[PDB]
């Protein structure tokens, strides 16, 4: 999709168990660890049965997420940052201006 670039400098809309993002219209973004969701309002848990599509599984739009189970949550979902993607944050959580 997009390029990464979108860098994170303030992210205090960022939750717990989020990792920090910004997007090229300016918002600072936040997204659920790989494996993680949505628990406590406007925040985020580990999430013991991570699907993808929804959430990417943890994942960002661009890291083409994979759907599995495994005895860590985080350790279920698999996020891939390509050639178009300058990083992958908290492994492909997002995709950052490099890092």
């Amino acid at each position: 999709g997009v390029d990464p670039k979108h860098v994170c400098v303030d992210t205090r809309d960022i939750p717990k168990n989020a990792g920090c993002f910004r997007d090229d219209d300016g918002t600072k973004e936040w997204r659920c660890l790989l494996g993680y969701k949505k628990g406590e309002g406007n925040t985020c848990v580990e999430n013991n049965n991570p699907t993808c599509d929804i959430n990417n599984g943890g994942c960002d739009p661009t890291a083409s997420c994979q759907n599995a189970e495994s005895t860590e949550n985080s350790k279920k979902i698999i996020c891939t940052c390509k050639e178009p993607t300058p990083n992958a944050y908290y492994e492909g959580v997002f995709c950052s201006s490099s890092s």
